[PDB]
């Protein structure tokens, strides 16, 4: 029950990013959109070497790693900002960035209230959870291997043990605590349960960004290259069900 895991999380926990958003001018869909994109972009580059100094992670593949990164990357982004909407703005808001949060005026003027709303959904849940700072960065961590290609990785073999442990270091991280024996075999299905709902929501923006990405061009929305590139080759597969995600109650 010694605390090595968890230190690593909270040692590796990305810093404050921020969008570069103009809160001195008026609202606009493509403006908000835009930021949106900019912060995608460079909350990419932390998640990309958040995930390199994962316990284990450097173990996997190249494109594997690679791979698990560009398809989980929509859900952990979600799922931080969640976190973020939650111990600041007590959910009401979606705190994408400190400079670019989301009142309901934005998420209408911007034109994802619906998806919005869902994300809020989910920032909600940590509060009607009480989820511990400690079982978020677990969670978080468990997130970058919850999407695969349906064949496998070109070595799902070590994905499967990594998988395997981080799912043991959650379990860990809920005995380590309070209660047992019903308490904490229960307080495990919510949290998987609670991990299951980012996909769905998940996979409802990654509808929405490709849409948003073939619209661009006539619509005057900006993406990053390197974004735009991930919307265009990795996220088809998503939508068209060649990767999916992995299920605890399937
Ligand atoms: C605007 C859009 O293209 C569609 C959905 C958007 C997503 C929604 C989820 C999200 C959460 C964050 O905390 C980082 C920024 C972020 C996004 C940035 C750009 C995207 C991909």
């Amino acid at each position: 029950c010694q605390p090595i895991f968890l230190n690593v999380l909270e040692a590796i926990e990305p810093g404050v990013v921020c969008a570069g958003h103009d809160n001195n001018q008026p609202d606009s869909f493509a403006a908000l959109l835009s930021s949106l994109n900019e912060l995608g972009e460079r909350q990419l580059v932390h998640v990309v070497k958040w995930a390199k100094a994962l316990p284990g992670f450097r173990n996997l593949h190249v494109d594997d790693q690679m791979a698990v990164i560009q398809y989980s990357w929509m859900g952990l982004m979600v799922f931080a900002m969640g976190w973020r909407s939650f111990t600041n703005v007590n959910s009401r808001m979606l705190y994408f960035a400190p400079d670019l949060v989301f009142n309901e005026y934005r998420m209408h003027k911007s034109r994802m209230y619906s998806q919005c709303v869902r994300m809020r959904h989910l920032s909600q849940e940590f509060g009607w959870l009480q989820i511990t700072p400690q079982e978020f960065l677990c969670m978080k961590a468990l997130l970058l291997f919850s999407i695969i290609p349906v064949d496998g990785l070109k070595n799902q073999k070590f994905f499967d043990e990594l998988r395997m442990n981080y799912i043991k270091e959650l379990d860990r991280i809920i005995a380590c605590k309070r209660k047992n024996p019903t308490s904490c075999s229960r307080r495990f299905y919510q949290l998987t349960k609670l991990l299951d709902s980012v996909q769905p929501i998940a996979r409802e923006l990654h509808q929405f960004t490709f849409d948003l990405l073939i619209k661009s061009h006539m619509v005057s929305v900006d993406f990053p290259e390197m974004m735009a590139e991930i919307i265009s080759v990795q996220v088809p597969k998503i939508l068209s069900g060649k990767v999916k995600p992995i299920y605890f109650h399937t």
